[PDB]
């Protein structure tokens, strides 16, 4: 299943709020317990300003980040031309920082205009 993320999307005075609560059944191809954090990017970027991310959460595979993600000076109707490109990855210091799973939503499919609560299930 590659775990899934529980996020709350929506938009108020011009600003896209992000806000990635937490995650359940991350897997790793090891066994080991990674150090997920979650970037996100909205698509396609024009001036190549939209990386976004959480904190790193420790030796987990079930991390709570409860942090707001925020997209500021994007109109609704460019957003919806948009995609938000979610990645969670784990934080290696002595190895490369691997990718656990990500999800991709077109910003098009949210109601903007009131707050979106849910979980979703991420890919590899």
């Amino acid at each position: 299943g590659s775990g899934a993320v529980k996020l709350s999307v929506s938009y108020r005075n011009g600003t896209l709020f992000i806000m990635v609560m937490h995650i359940k059944d991350l897997v790793t191809e090891d066994g080991a317990d990674p150090n997920p954090y979650v970037k996100t990017y909205l698509l396609p970027d024009t001036h190549k300003t939209s990386k976004r991310k959480t904190k790193i959460s420790r030796k987990t595979r079930n991390p709570t980040f409860n942090e707001m993600l925020v997209y500021s000076g994007y109109s609704k109707e460019t957003l919806r031309q948009r995609e938000l490109q979610l990645s969670v990855l784990s934080a290696e210091s002595l190895r490369e920082n691997f990718f656990l799973g990500g999800i991709t939503l077109p910003l098009k499919d949210f109601n903007l205009s009131k707050e979106t609560v849910k979980w979703y299930q991420l890919t590899a």
